[PDB]
């Protein structure tokens, strides 16, 4: 066939039940989730050929970056809870990777004080429990897949996608290839 088990995708072995339609993880650690993000906009190009009625759900991982790891998760938390992910993204990421400027729980902080979020507002958000159970919603996901990589996307807890079997000559034609992977494991 066209697309293939264990060739664009993967099938999990232990499917998982009440899963987010599409599910993405990623690290502001991880070298090729900066890519994903700032240089292939995949999240975004997924979204853009999904059909309607479907939501994506991307989360953060504690896997990478030890204890920041775990800052950066709780962060993410308070990006869904107060819904700036579109303007901490890029900055989280260039702060860890590029400048590295970040380097500890109060240099996170900055990022979302200069993206304009109130310091009140933040630290509230970081202390409360909504966002408590935000990181335990990622952890969970997390741990309902056996998540020991990133990036990854999973597509009603059954597919992964699996981009090492896909063209890395085009980044455009990679892209187009993995969002249509997408679209083809959603239909299915």
């Amino acid at each position: 066939a066209q697309y293939e088990d264990g060739k664009q995708y993967t099938t999990l072995e232990k499917p998982v039940a009440g899963a987010p339609q599409v599910l993405e993880f990623f690290s502001f650690f991880c070298p090729h989730c900066y890519q994903f993000e700032e240089v292939l906009h995949i999240s975004d190009n997924v979204k853009k050929k999904l059909p309607e009625g479907v939501k994506m759900t991307k989360y953060h991982v504690n896997f990478m970056g030890g204890d920041l790891g775990k800052d950066l998760t709780q962060a993410w938390a308070v990006a869904m809870a107060l819904g700036v992910e579109d303007k901490v993204t890029v900055p989280l990421f260039e702060g860890v990777q590029k400048t590295q400027t970040i380097r500890s729980a109060s240099d996170i902080r900055d990022v979302f004080i200069n993206a304009g979020i109130k310091g009140e507002e933040y630290d509230a958000a970081w202390n409360s429990f909504v966002v408590k159970s935000l990181v335990a919603q990622q952890e969970k996901a997390a741990a309902d897949v056996q998540l020991r990589g990133v990036p990854a996307m999973f597509v009603n807890g059954k597919y992964q996608l699996n981009p090492q079997g896909m063209d890395t000559s085009n980044m455009d034609v990679f892209v187009q290839q993995y969002a249509d992977t997408v679209k083809y494991l959603s239909e299915k």
